[PDB]
């Protein structure tokens, strides 16, 4: 989708 990985203390991870 977007900035779905690593991204600091927190992830974002769920479809592009």
């Amino acid at each position: 989708g977007s900035k779905r990985f690593r991204f600091x203390p927190e992830i974002i991870f769920n479809e592009r």
